[PDB]
């Protein structure tokens, strides 16, 4: 009875809470308190198989809990999110990739790079840039929009699929 513990990381404002709520609840949140760091559960059929997704949506806050601990420790895969209209959130990606390696003492962590807000026309990080970054970490790269649902399931299920490869 497989449950996958997914962790969503990235700079503030990139859409980590919106992606999670799109996937779990199928609507787009226009605002969501940046300090709310919860987990969200759902049962989905991925590639024809049912599973339990436990998704911790991080909020980088000096307030405390065990879930943000009990999960960054043994979350099995991480979504690293930036926004395609937010160069600074792309420049921070390497900070978050390094954090994950430290918290799991491994450079073999299941991981997907997500470029969110692809519905927005004022783009400053282009697809090639992001692809090159992903190809240098060894990881898939997925373009999403929490507003339109584009790529949203694909981000999360590719990560689940990477966790599957890793188990072997
Ligand atoms: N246009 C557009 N806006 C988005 C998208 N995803 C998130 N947003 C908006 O970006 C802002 C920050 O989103 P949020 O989920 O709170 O980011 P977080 O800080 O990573 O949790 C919110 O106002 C969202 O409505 C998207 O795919 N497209
Ligand atoms: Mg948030």
């Amino acid at each position: 009875m497989t449950e996958y513990k997914l962790v969503v990381v990235g700079a503030v404002g990139v859409g980590k809470s919106a992606l999670t709520i799109q996937l779990i609840q199928n609507h787009f949140v226009d605002e969501y308190d940046p300090t709310i760091e919860d987990s969200y559960r759902k049962q989905v059929v991925i590639d024809g198989e049912t599973c339990l997704l436990d998704i911790l949506d991080t909020a980088g806050q000096e307030e405390y809990s065990a879930m943000r601990d009990q999960y960054m420790r043994t979350g099995e895969g991480f979504l690293c999110v930036f926004a395609i209209n937010n160069t600074k959130s792309f420049e921070d990606i390497h900070h978050y990739r390094e954090q994950i390696k430290r918290v799991k003492d491994s450079e073999d962590v299941p991981m997907v790079l997500v470029g969110n807000k692809c519905d927005l026309p004022s783009r400053t990080v282009d697809t090639k840039q992001a692809q090159d970054l992903a190809r240098s970490y060894g990881i898939p790269f997925i373009e999403t929009s929490a507003k339109t649902r584009q790529g949203v399931d694909d981000a999360f299920y590719t990560l689940v699929r990477e966790i599957r490869k890793h188990k072997e």
